[PDB]
This record gives C-alpha cells, structure tokens and sequence, in this order.
C-alpha cells in the first residue's frame, strides 16, 4: 500500500464496521471515520486481532488506564481497530469492560483500510500501529516491528506526540 | 459436499484452545493447539455443527444455546463429542465458548482455519466464513448431513432437528 505520515492527509472514504452504543440484537452499521473525524482530534490504535490472551501485550488494556491523560491533551475519540467483524469486536469491548464509548472498537472490514496503506499482514490481518490524526491531518504514525512488539503504538508513547 | 455413507474426510485439523481457568472472556495466557478431528473421532460418535460466526446474536440464529438446552438427550443417543466449528481463530472460538457459559468440553469450540475444511468440502461463503450445517459422524462414518439453504436458516443443523435423526 501507500505507508502513512505526520503531514498526511488522512485518507478519504475510510469506512469501517461497528455496533453503535447500547444495548441485545445489535447489528453492525458502516463507521465512515473520515467524515467522523474531520474536525475532531483521533488516536486510532490497530492490533492483530480481538481476544488475543491477556498474558501477551497489554495493548488496550494500557490504553484504558492511560484515558484521562489522553483526554487532557484534547483527544476527542479512541478507537481500537483489528480485522474482526463488529460482533467480535464489539463483544471484546465488553469483555475489556469499556462502556459509554469511552473506546471505540472498531472492524476492519478484511483489513481494507490497512490493506490500502500497506500495514496489513500476509494473513489478512492489521498489523500493530497507531495513528493520531487531528482535524484529518496526521500527525503522529508509528508501525511496530513486529505482531507482539509493544512500543511504538502503545499510550505512553502516543501520549508524548500530543501537544 | 457430504452425505450420509460418505467417510468423514482425512487429516481434517481445526485449531482450538482447551478449556480451563478463571476468566470471562479472556484466556490467560491459552494457547491454539491443532485438533486431529480425522483422527480423533476415528472411534467416536460426534456432531459437527458449524455457522458464519462466533459472537453473532442469538436473536438471528439461537444456534448453540439450542444445543447446550438438548445436551442431554444428545449424550443419551450414545454422542461421545459435541463441536461447533466457525472460521474464527481458536482464542475468538475459546472467548465465545466462555460467554456461552460452557464449561469443560461439554460443547468443544472449534476454529476452522481460513474455513479450509468448509471449503473443501464446499461449505463455505464467498466472504472466507463457514456455512451454517450440521454432520453427525459416527466411527468415521457420515450418517447426517445437511447444509442450510441460507445464512441465518436455522433447520437442518438444529439441536432438534438433528437429535430427530439420532432417534431414528
């Protein structure tokens, strides 16, 4: 794919999959995360996938810790991305006891997105990186790697590549 | 595809993570082993369930907790193993297994790997997920195997239905 970087536009018609907040019969409706975004300040952070065990990286889990310190460097929305249909995904939000929204855990749908800058892996994967894109510009982007390499798109490294 | 007489095909391995431990959803540290279901059911009398995938509401296809209410009357039949299968990896399937509240292999969850076996027996969607069907294989041996005719039809690969075959 194309790679991304801090100056980039972040691409347009970037739609992913999700089950909108509460309650349970949900079904999975389109993110388009481009229009979504446009004036908002985003940490998107992708992972292999939902459910890996939690003796391996402590991805999201770090992320749920470190939200009031994202929140005070103006972070509007975090969103987790992995390959995993909105069901899966929405059901490891649950079971990472996130609630209100406070995290968005959100498809890839077969990794399109990822697929379309490159940071897909050769099984149909996401790879492991995060992006924090202000008002549709990106200004940080970081590729672990590795699959369970844990640094570069961790909070605490996001964190300080937010003004 | 399958059909009754048919044998129950060679060096068929799904990936799975056996049951144990504390938590819900989330295995500690599980992980995915190779299930030999060719070689292991050699000797045994099974249901192979499979569906599009795990997590999908019950609202839309109560599938296994069908099969968890006919446990039962299934292990009555002389069934040694019960299986549902989906193309999910194995730390997914072992997830769906907890939120089902399963408890040791009562009902095994299976992971079918990029649905190779669904596909190779023609089973399996445009989109890479098993299909929704059911087989009962006894000692090798296919003696029930429908497919059903759409995605969330649930029917032929019923708990009900398929016990109806069984007490036959």
């Amino acid at each position: 794919g194309s790679g991304l970087k801090a100056g980039d536009s972040f691409p347009s018609d970037v739609v992913f999959s999700y089950i909108p907040w509460s309650e349970a019969c949900g079904i999975p409706i389109n993110y388009n995360a481009s229009k979504e975004w446009a004036d908002k300040k985003v940490i998107l952070f992708a992972l292999p996938g939902a459910f890996t065990p939690v003796c391996s990286a402590r991805h999201v889990p770090e992320y749920i810790e470190k939200l009031p310190e994202i929140r005070a460097k103006g972070v509007d929305v975090v969103a987790v991305l992995a390959y995993n249909d909105a069901y899966v995904m929405s059901a490891w939000g649950k079971a990472n006891q996130v609630t209100g929204d406070d995290i968005l855990f959100l498809s890839d749908p077969d990794a399109r997105f990822s697929k379309s800058i490159g940071w897909a892996d050769e099984e149909g994967r996401t790879k492991r990186y995060a992006l924090v894109i202000d008002h549709g510009k990106i200004t940080y982007a970081a590729l672990e790697p590795a699959k369970n390499h844990l640094e570069f798109s961790s909070a605490e490294t996001v964190l300080k590549h937010l003004h």
